[PDB]
């Protein structure tokens, strides 16, 4: 019934989970290079969670996301993640096109708190998806 | 004849620039953090380069790119870089799927080789943009 790229997703959970450890290190994000690093870390915790959110849309047969933004609102219309864990998320995925498009007009700040702000749901993400992928397929299989 | 976005441009290169001399600096590119602020430095140089490269086909009505690697063939075409200099951009610009797509993948390792290895075509290529801007345009108007 459901063929869900697991392998791809977990792999993503973790090198996510790795990135946001990094976050919450002792680094100087002041810095130059923190500045840089700090940029890098937020680029990778939304792409982690727009392609998590893909897979999970794709693999299950959720409702089609039109853009970007809306994998968010179907994960939360299927219960994946909570309404505030949602609202919560796309308020970093809205940092997106700053990091990647209008890359000029990046403030490293800003984006420090940003994930600062939240901070909880992003630790909480890879949490729910496992849950849902457990409780859909079990513990072991794609399929 | 000619509407080019030269304030677009003339940023774009002061911005690579200053990315490039934060390479070219003393710094540990293999700790965490610096791994994070390599990825970002290469992929910041690499959207400098196709979007300046863009805007001077748009502007000086050039051919229209159908790939990355064309935005380079057609610069060389134009006679704006080196055939060499096209090559050695182009070589660096192939890890740009990587640093964006398959960032799982991204080895910062392999990244400082690739930008070490064409450091001066990537430190003449504002001179070549700026030279060429210059004989089309003038020292001051972007029409």
């Amino acid at each position: 019934m459901y063929f869900v790229d697991r392998s791809k997703i977990e792999k993503t959970l973790g090198f996510f989970e790795h990135q946001l450890a990094l976050f919450d290190s002792q680094t100087d994000w002041q810095s130059e290079i923190g500045e840089l690093a700090l940029q890098r870390i937020g680029h990778l915790l939304i792409e982690c969670i727009l392609d998590t959110g893909n897979d999970m849309i794709d693999g299950f047969i959720m409702r089609d996301p039109g853009s970007y933004d809306d994998i968010m609102d179907i994960l939360v219309d299927e219960k994946v993640v909570t309404e505030k864990e949602g609202d919560e998320l796309k308020k970093l995925i809205a940092y997106r096109k700053t990091l990647v498009q209008q890359y000029l007009l990046a403030d490293s700040g800003e984006l420090y708190r940003l994930i600062k702000a939240h901070q909880t749901a992003l630790q909480d993400f890879p949490k729910r998806i496992r849950s849902y992928l457990e409780t859909e397929l079990g513990p072991v299989s794609a399929f």
